[PDB]
């Protein structure tokens, strides 16, 4: 396993995406030992959804033994990006290939007319890096149309929203905005940027 490539998710809160990432992916991850960092702002005080899948990092121990970790971001910024993701390339040299999960990814790949060079690497020079993507986020126009383009997989779950809709159409695929429509719910879509083609995938066993 060697999980380098960009994927993106794409789902409402309810409609089934954090299971999907909590209960499928991060879960496979930690079963063939590739290392995570997750990139949490949903600071809730009894602490943040991701607080099981991994560890703060403080201390120098920390640092080198730590191969499943969750950052705390309050500041959602690009100055903690560019941070984030320099210590994401130092993690990858320790652990081998990680993935950098970013659940809510708006706060640091939404439109700007200006892209910080750390952006920029990690929608173009990830596999230099090592470093896999899973960016996660509620609605589909949350993210500059060049994420779409840098993707390599694409997931959505069921919308209805004309707007999210017409997006699809004009910055992924037309097909996938017509059958988006038609998925029940838990159902999923995964539009294969490379290949161009799409499955719809029934519900992840769930308890
Ligand atoms: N594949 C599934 N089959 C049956 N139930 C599911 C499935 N996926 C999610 N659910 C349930 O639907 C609800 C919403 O799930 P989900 O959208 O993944 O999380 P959410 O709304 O973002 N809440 P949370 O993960 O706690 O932040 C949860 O109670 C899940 O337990
Ligand atoms: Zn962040």
């Amino acid at each position: 396993m060697n999980p380098d490539d960009i994927v993106v998710i794409i789902g409402r809160k309810r409609s089934g995406k954090s299971y999907l990432i909590k209960h499928y992916f991060i879960p496979v991850l930690k079963a063939h030992k590739i290392s995570y960092i997750i990139d949490d702002h949903n600071l809730l005080r009894s602490g943040s959804e991701y607080s099981k899948f991994g560890y703060n990092v403080v201390t120098l121990s920390d640092i080198v033994s730590k191969q499943y970790v969750v950052v705390y971001d309050r500041e959602k910024n690009d100055v903690f990006f560019e941070k984030l993701w320099n210590g994401a390339k130092l993690h990858a040299k320790k652990w081998g290939t990680s993935v950098l999960i970013i659940d809510e990814a708006y706060y640091h790949f939404k439109y700007r007319q200006k892209v910080t060079p750390a952006i920029d690497e990690a929608l173009h020079a990830n596999r230099h890096a090592g470093i896999g993507l899973i960016l996660s986020t509620q609605r589909v126009y949350d993210l500059m149309p060049i994420v779409y383009k840098q993707a390599d997989l694409i997931i959505m779950f069921y919308t209805r929203e004309p707007n999210e809709l017409k997006w699809i159409s004009k910055y992924i695929s037309t097909e996938a905005a017509e059958k988006v429509k038609t998925l029940k719910q838990y159902y999923f879509l995964i539009y294969d940027v490379n290949s161009q083609m799409i499955k719809i995938h029934k519900p992840i066993h769930h308890h």
